[PDB]
RNA sequence: UACCAGCAAAACACUCCGAUGUUUUAGAGCUAGAAAUAGCAAGUUAAAAUAAGGCUAGUCCGUUAUCAACUUGAAAAAGUGGCACCGAGUCGGUGCUU
DNA sequence: CTAATCGCCAATCGGAGTGTTTTGCTGGTAA
DNA sequence: GATTGGCGATTAG
């Protein structure tokens, strides 16, 4: 009978239903209503257009903090708890005046000035600190009685705003100097390793450590005034330590275990105590020191003050900074006042002008009142000790910036205990809550236990022990903490999948190296001279390499297996041919073999090795083997606690030994053991029909969440439920009669470019950037891309190169294309001619991998897989076995997702079972790719171009099924790799690159076409192209449109000023927009369409009205519970409650001539019509757009006058603009002079103006033409409503016009 | 179609923390002139909010995913739209079963 | 009044940890 | 990351 051919996208189906010789039915449909129209008439094939799906991510990042916003502000109600007592005895209100700042006068209730209360005392407090850090540094310092105000405000402050965690332990701010360390450090290297001194080499370490510079510029600056030493030296991994790397203590200690030590984890004294052990303490202090300037150069691009005078470095260096303000304005305005009269205007009374008044109340950054204000500076004289000062950025700076975000929290806490001393005397309650104040800066929650919920929320997994409330000081004793950190890996681990409700064993245990090991060993095959075949190797075989070549290192080498035991042993000179990790380690660590040989002793390494997989914590580890404790000693623990393992793997533990031979003795795991005649893996085990493991495995093992479970983006997720249903509906149209077959297939920047330049230039020490700035919007073509990631040098000829002669010359690709067909930056290269490469067919010349191994090593720059390609040349390069597999590929669809989509359909589309437990075919489902469809289209002149309609969405369906149809029928044993279910490589690949040829002539073939037994008719080379070309030209082709509710943010975020319009928002519900500001964006959910009567004039004239209104997202509850009393606090009476129709976005209207228009939201309108240019044309536009062939387009060039005349036909009658065809019929009445290449091109063009969906710009030879918006929903309510269903073949229509 | 092995490339889902930005109020502008108008002097910081809001009253939740119209249904969804030809203005016609 | 065109605007930057597929040279092995 | 619907000022009825 019939057939189905689909095509899926990102953004639309496509489908068709052909018939017995390739023809499309046509079909009566009923058309329901109250309108004219009792029937009609239409096609079978057509088409579907939707939107696209986004990602869960942008939604996290908000739900994340608001968690945030809320928990910052309960810090400060823990504070006013504790000084409300005594401050009830200063001032009453105190608190009370610090809530309504952000009042109008009139709205207050106290009075205006927050802190004192009075005129005189405000004025002088704001005389005496004009910042907050002078009273910082004033407490510190002071030894005098202070107002209690004061300490709250200090103490709120530095609450507040508290700092980054990054750094595990303790801090000290005493050493600034950096030279006393160069210093002290050599000293004790030469203090013990004396007589062998490393030379001080008078190295005045100062600008060595203490410049603002990288680590790999401070290291070669170090060693360099040093005559010669080691960068992976012992004094080289201390002096790393001493900044941020790994190094690791093995080298000249003769270690056998890493000793990878850092500086700022929590784990470095258990580290240190157990590196100290296998050497002793002889060499101790050589290691505090190394601390001492590990944090001595760390603190110096904040803190830039001296010492011996303050103990708070912090507040004393913002100081500085206020300082070096006030005394640069004065110069800078006298300086401009003097020689520049006429200027004294703009830079200091102008708002909107970037001067120095733009950059204090306006809005700018500093980056443009420097660019602004270096001209004005150099043009006059004198101003030399400022224009250095804007070389280093400290011209005129704030004292918050965006740049604070260096500063370490253990700072902060160090002011506030040194306030909470100098007046614990006078307050005595300071002195007992002191050691909670110091609790609420620095507590926080680990990251495995998640929110504090109470079973009403869907992301928590928190247990309690206790019910009660949890405050940072009871932390510990309500919150388990035990199970918390169990849950939260548990459940997301996979479940198994032979046996479900089971959970899988880890990666790391003792029964899973059993079965890997051992199961590899059971087959493998050597030769000797004394044996005749190849045998297999026996259990003790195995157990002896287990025991002499696992035992003695992880991996065991084939050469170990040849030499150790075939020459020691079996005396075997030559012959030809897993990892028991934990048990090697378990034998150092116990040092007791018959502990782990004893099978008695289980159930015990298993939970100890699911301890140590599962936390992470020390005290967790050491608790959780507290009870399995008292068995070997004391000293064993301690180093247990420092073991740590990590995966999972796939494999459950009773399916291994819980239901294993428990009838024939020899386990599965010891099938593989102790192998005797049945050398059989588990494969074969469990797939074999002898023993009764079946039964049990297989005695075990809707739509939405079977869909949602599968792996990939949610874009393309989107268009399978949709193919599913249009399947559903086309079935029950032809009369509830499956489909014979069903063919598918499945079609398929700029800041990673300058962060990438921008990390290249630096890595590298280039100055292009200083000597070609660059801006955001410049670097996008890839030509002057790859030109700076080089440096601008050729890497074909080793010389640099032009910026502007890469247009010259020419970008070519490592691989040549003919092999792969890659685009990407990893196979571009840009050179001065491809001819420098050497050889065309291959991998470049040697000679070039020769004289750039160095460079391509030095792009340690990663800027730049294409190491290894361009270093292949002495590789001996590449083979055919790939390219067969290439080509298969490029024809079978291989991808996984096309897997699952043929599975989910070929399920429910086949249901009836076999009588013998089995299945009984009905329905093919055929898979192939898009490389067979565009070669027909390329050989037999199908062309098509892509921006007329909408058409070629639904001509591709149509194609893919006869293609498919066509070739299952006449090969019928190529159904291994198109159908689902279940030397000789070039033949193969001939074969599969001439599949296509029955199609043809000549390469003379028969017109008929037949098969095999019965002569079947396949092809008929005197018809069917007739068929496929009336078919490629039909006037008719469903086109729907997806009508979807919109949902989403309330409006934009914008906060604006006060204004005197009625289209503001308010942010609460007090908060009058007239005096505050608001936002003002709504977006509309959907329309609603009444009819009523409304009082008009001083009588109350009763008008009778009929118009749209728009419900936004905000208000979309208040209406759906009560839509009466909402539409009369609107305005309008006797609301009519039987007419209240709904319009989704999308809705379709018909006009008077077929005009049709969508609707966009309650103002605007779209358009929504198609245009069907014939076959002819499209031929011509393709062809003159690019032998024999050039003949052709140049006899038939009167076609660029047919098309004007349509496109001006269609637009008179539908589009209704007039300005817009007046300028574009000028413009191509005086352009024509240009040959037809070029007037083809910007024919092209043209097509804009008929497009379906929103208008938009375009652009003629040399004139601009704008938008026709439509801005008036008024006509549409006297028009008719088309209501569609899925396919568009099932339609109502209801009249407005009543 | 599954299990071990080296690395690399990624993509997706959840939890815990930093630094800015925007909007109102406080930091007493002065000298001449009835008046617009001129002349001069300062400018760097702090408090509150950050989707309107909810009931289950928690140091909890609020921007992803699903959605043609009528008849019945709590809900999901069971029931609901007759076949072939020619011409080829968007469909029309004829001949009958219907 | 009063309704229709025209020009400009739209929140952004860093860090730590855990689990899972899918592709590409490696394979092997086996049903 | 651009698109595509909102809002103020001008201008034509």
């Amino acid at each position: 009978k019939y057939s189905i051919g689909l095509d899926i996208g990102t953004n639309s189906v496509g489908w068709a239903v052909i018939t017995d010789e390739y023809k499309v039915p046509s079909k009566k449909f009923k058309v329901l209503g109250n309108t004219d129209r009792h029937s009609i008439k239409k096609n079978l094939i057509g088409a579907l257009l939707f939107d696209s799906g986004e990602t869960a991510e942008a939604t996290r990042l908000k739900r994340t903090a608001r968690r945030r916003y809320t928990r910052r502000k309960n810090r400060i109600c823990y504070l006013q708890e504790i000084f409300s007592n005594e401050m009830a005895k200063v001032d009453d209100s105190f608190f009370h005046r610090l809530e309504e700042s952000f009042l109008v006068e009139e709205d207050k209730k106290h009075e205006r000035h927050p802190i004192f209360g009075n005129i005189v005392d405000e004025v002088a407090y704001h005389e005496k600190y004009p910042t907050i850090y002078h009273l910082r540094k004033k407490l510190v310092d002071s030894t005098d009685k202070a107002d209690l105000r004061l300490i709250y405000l200090a103490l709120a402050h530095m609450i507040k705003f508290r700092g980054h965690f990054l750094i595990e332990g303790d801090l000290n701010p005493d050493n600034s100097d950096v030279d006393k360390l160069f210093i002290q450090l050599v000293q004790t290297y030469n203090q013990l390793f004396e007589e062998n001194p490393i030379n001080a080499s008078g190295v005045d370490a100062k600008a060595i450590l203490s410049a603002r510079l990288s680590k790999s510029r401070r290291l070669e600056n170090l060693i360099a005034q040093l005559p010669g030493e080691k960068k992976n030296g012992l004094f080289g991994n201390l002096i790393a330590l001493s900044l941020g790397l790994t190094p690791n203590f093995k080298s000249n200690f003769d270690l056998a275990e890493d000793a990878k030590l850092q500086l700022s984890k929590d784990t470095y004294d258990d580290d240190l105590d157990n590196l100290l052990a296998q050497i002793g303490d002889q060499y101790a202090d050589l290691f505090l020191a190394a601390k001492n300037l590990s944090d001595a150069i760390l603190l110096s691009d904040i803190l830039r003050v001296n010492t011996e005078i303050t103990k708070a470095p912090l507040s004393a260096s913002m100081i500085k900074r206020y300082d070096e303000h006030h005394q640069d304005l004065t110069l800078l305005k006298a300086l401009v006042r003097q020689q520049l009269p006429e200027k004294y205007k703009e830079i200091f009374f102008d708002q909107s002008k970037n001067g120095y008044a733009g950059y204090i109340d306006g809005g700018a950054s500093q980056e443009e009142f420097y660019k602004f204000i270096k001209p004005i500076l150099e043009k006059m004289d004198g101003t030399e000790e400022l224009l250095v000062k804007l070389n280093r950025e400290d011209l005129l700076r704030k004292q918050r910036t965006f740049d604070n975000g260096s500063i370490p929290h253990q700072i902060h806490l160090g002011e506030l205990h040194a306030i909470l001393r100098r007046q614990e005397d006078f307050y005595p309650f300071l002195k007992d809550n002191r050691e909670k104040i110091e609790k609420i800066l620095t507590f926080r929650i680990p990251y495995y236990v998640g929110p504090l919920a109470r079973g009403n929320s869907r992301f928590a997994w928190m247990t309690r022990k206790s019910e009660e409330t949890i405050t940072p000081w009871n932390f510990e004793e309500v919150v388990d903490k035990g199970a918390s950190a169990q849950s939260f890996i548990e459940r997301m681990t996979n479940f198994d999948k032979n046996l479900p409700n089971e959970k899988v064993l880890p990666k790391h245990s003792l029964l899973y190296e059993y079965f890997t090991v051992y199961n590899e060993l059971t087959k493998v095959k050597y030769v000797t001279e004394g044996m005749r075949k190849p045998a297999f190797l026996s259990g003790e075989q195995k157990k002896a390499i287990v025991d002499l070549l696992f035992k003695t290192n992880r991996k065991v080498t084939v050469k170990q297996l040849k030499e150790d035991y075939f020459k020691k042993i079996e005396c075997f000179d030559s012959v030809e041919i897993a990892s028991l990790g934990t048990y090697h380690d378990l034998l150092k660590i116990i040092k007791d073999k018959d502990f782990l040989d004893n099978e008695e002793n289980e159930d015990i390494l298993e939970d100890i090795v699911l301890t140590l997989t599962l936390f992470e914590d020390r005290e967790m580890i050491e608790e959780r083997l507290k009870t399995y404790a008292h068995l070997f000693d004391d000293k064993v623990m301690k180093q247990l606690k420092r073991r740590r393992y990590t995966g999972w793997g796939r494999l459950s533990r009773k399916l291994i030994n819980g239901i294993r031979d428990k009838q024939s003795g020899k386990t599965i795991l010891d099938f593989l053991k102790s192998d005797g005649f049945a050398n059989r893996n588990f494969m074969q085990l469990i797939h074999d029909d002898s023993l009764t493991f079946k039964e049990d495995i297989q005695k075990a093992q809707s739509l939405h969440e079977h869909i949602a479970n599968l792996a990939g983006s949610p874009a393309i997720k989107k268009g399978i439920l949709q193919t599913v249903k249009v399947v559903d509906e086309l079935v029950k149209v032809m009369g509830r009669h499956k489909p014979e077959n069903i063919v598918i297939e499945m079609a398929r920047n700029s800041r990673e470019r300058m962060k990438r330049i921008e990390e290249g230039i630096k890595e590298l020490g280039s100055q292009i950037l200083k000597e070609h700035p660059v801006e955001n919007t410049q670097l996008q073509n890839e030509k002057l891309y790859l030109y700076y990631l080089q440096n601008g040098r050729d890497m074909y000829v080793d010389q640099e190169l032009d910026i502007n002669r890469l247009s010259d010359y020419d970008v070519d690709h490592i691989v040549p294309q003919s092999f792969l067909k890659d685009d990407s930056i990893d196979n571009k290269v840009l050179t001065r001619s491809d001819k420098n490469r050497g050889k065309s067919d291959n991998v470049p010349s040697e000679e070039v991998v020769k004289k750039m191994k160095n460079y391509w090593r030095q792009l340690n720059a990663k800027l730049i897989r294409k190491f290894d390609n361009l270093t292949k040349a002495e590789r001996g390069g590449l083979s055919e076995l790939d390219k067969a597999g290439f080509i298969k590929r490029q024809l079978v669809e291989t991808r996984q997702i096309t897997k699952h989509v043929a599975q989910i359909l070929d399920s429910r589309m086949n249901t009836k079972y076999d009588e013998n437990d089995k299945l009984i075919r009905e329905v093919k489902v055929i898979t192939l790719k898009s490389k067979l469809v565009s070669d027909f289209r390329k050989d037999f002149q199908f062309y098509k171009v892509r921006e007329i309609n909408n058409y070629h969405h639904a001509h591709d369906a149509y194609l893919n099924a006869v293609v498919g149809t066509a070739l299952i029928k006449k090969y019928p044993k190529l159904e291994s790799e198109f159908v689902y279910g279940d030397g000789k490589a070039t033949a193969k690949y001939f074969f599969y690159s001439n599949i296509m040829n029955f199609f043809k002539t000549e390469i003379k073939r028969p017109l008929i076409e037949t098969n095999g037994e019965t002569g079947e008719i396949v092809w008929d080379k005197g018809r069917d192209f007739a068929t496929v070309r009336k078919v490629l030209s039909m006037p008719q082709v469903n086109i729907v449109k997806k009508t979807e509710v919109q949902t989403g943010g309330f409006s934009k975020e914008s906060i604006l000023p006060k204004r005197n319009s009625d289209k503001l928002i308010a942010r609460k519900k007090d908060w009058d927009p007239k005096k505050y500001g608001g936002f003002d964006s709504p977006t509309v959910a959907y329309s609603v369409l009444v009819v009523a009567k409304v009082e008009k004039g001083k009588s109350k004239k009763l008008k009778s009205v009929k118009e749209l209104l728009g419900i936004t997202i905000m208000e979309r509850s208040s209406f759906e519970k009560n839509p009466i009393d909402f539409l009369e606090a609107k305005g309008y009476k006797e609301v009519k409650k039987d007419l209240i129709i709904k319009l989704p976005k999308y809705s379709l209207f018909e006009l008077e001539n077929g005009r049709k228009r969508m609707l966009a939201s309650a103002g605007e309108l779209q358009k929504g019509n198609e245009l069907a240019l014939p076959s002819k044309y499209v031929n011509f536009l393709y062809l003159a757009s690019h032998e024999q062939k050039q003949l052709f387009v140049e006899q038939h060039k009167h076609y660029l006058d047919e098309i004007i005349e349509q496109i001006s036909e269609f637009s008179k009658r539908v589009i209704l603009a007039d300005a817009n065809l007046d300028k574009v019929l000028s413009a191509y009445n005086k352009h024509r002079d240009k040959p037809i290449r070029e007037q083809a091109e910007n024919i092209i063009h043209l097509f804009t103006l008929t497009n379906l969906g929103a208008p938009a710009a375009f652009k003629y030879f040399d004139t601009t033409i704008d938008r026709k918006r439509y801005t008036s929903t008024k006509e549409v309510l006297d028009a008719t409503l088309i209501h569609q269903s899925i396919t568009g073949l099932y339609e109502t229509r209801i009249d407005l016009s009543q």
